[PDB]
């Protein structure tokens, strides 16, 4: 029946996060920065366009739940303003596309919540979760769910392939996109899960 | 409480055509072509890429039912080699963005069988439905449906704003895209429908 195919770091959960909403800035292992726009440095800073992993645990003070899956999060976070481009995760898998496969994508997609300092967590800047072939993307969801501030939701991509699929063969691939639709406009994604089932 | 958001020529019924399978090669009425490749070129004849409406009746070649409403649908076709682009239909409506605003967009996908002056139709192009606010895509439902040879599915766009939403008071938009992802590449729509509900 189903087969789950196998993601690297699926749930962010390298590196390890000792204190409670604490962060990196560097790509997390397994995944590269997905930066069509050339939005995010190579090299970050707490001041800059940045993406890592946080530890969303006991006592967060930005979410009403705690990660979705084990400690961490993945999150994509840009200081540029609404409509520069777009930002995020990606990861190309070993998996290529077979035909006559049903492939569903699921991850959660998480909205920071309140406030620290004068800084302001409001708002939510819209993502898209893309399953590529090659560099086709397949299918996405670009926004569908409304997420509330301080919680997660799981977006679901589904695609169905044919005998005779053009890009039969082509290595799949996943993208976990920031839009820069709004602010605040950084988000958070989790347990990365991919199922594939013959038809 | 739903409110239906008023469209123009919604499922493609302007213009009339008497024969079964007849069609125009001309943008709908009410509707402009999507053309950000520049695919679609000013003038069109059978066979080259281009867009129109169609008459889906009784002992139609290309599918295993009637148009999802009334008569007809509206085509686009893309001559293209896949990778090329994309192009399909846009129309800015009157309706603008509003706060604390659940949108529910509905359209009806088409993937033609059979063939057509010797030509097979079989595959898919793959599809793109999107609700807009100004230029900006809220939310978008890439290929996500599966549809059979000779079927019709009805695709779901979901967006919810935020008392606080930086499009607000923007003018709603619809496009339905041809991906042109894999060949046959041309497609239908129908039956385009968009409600508003206070959260
Ligand atoms: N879940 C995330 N995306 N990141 C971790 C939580 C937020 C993160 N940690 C903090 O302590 C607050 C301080 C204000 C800025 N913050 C941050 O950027
Ligand atoms: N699309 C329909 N259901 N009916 C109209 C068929 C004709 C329409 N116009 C054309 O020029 C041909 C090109 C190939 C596909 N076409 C089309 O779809
Ligand atoms: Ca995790
Ligand atoms: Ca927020
Ligand atoms: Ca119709
Ligand atoms: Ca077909």
């Amino acid at each position: 029946s189903v087969v789950s195919i196998p993601i690297n770091n699926a749930g962010f959960e390298d590196p390890f996060i000792e204190v409670v909403d604490d962060y990196t800035v560097d790509t997390p292992p397994g995944w590269t920065t997905y930066n069509p726009n050339n939005l995010v440095p190579e090299k970050r800073t707490t001041w800059t366009s940045n993406n890592g992993v946080g530890y969303v645990g006991p006592g967060t003070q930005f979410y009403n739940q705690l990660a979705p899956e084990g400690r961490n999060i993945g999150y994509i976070y840009l200081a540029q303003k609404p409509g520069s481009g777009v930002a995020g995760f990606e990861q190309i898998l070993d998996a290529t596309l077979e035909p006559d496969t049903n492939y569903t994508l699921k991850v959660d997609v998480g909205n920071l919540a309140g406030t620290f300092k004068g800084l302001s967590f409001a708002g939510f800047p819209g993502y898209r979760v893309e399953l590529l072939a090659g560099d086709t993307v397949l299918a996405a969801d670009h926004n569908n769910l409304f997420i509330k501030e301080g919680e997660f939701k799981t977006s679901t991509v589904t695609y169905t392939s044919t005998a005779k699929d053009l890009h039969l063969g082509q290595k799949l691939g996943i993208r976990l996109v920031n839009l820069l639709q709004d602010k605040f406009s950084g988000l958070d994604f989790d347990n990365v899960r991919l199922t594939a089932e013959p038809t």
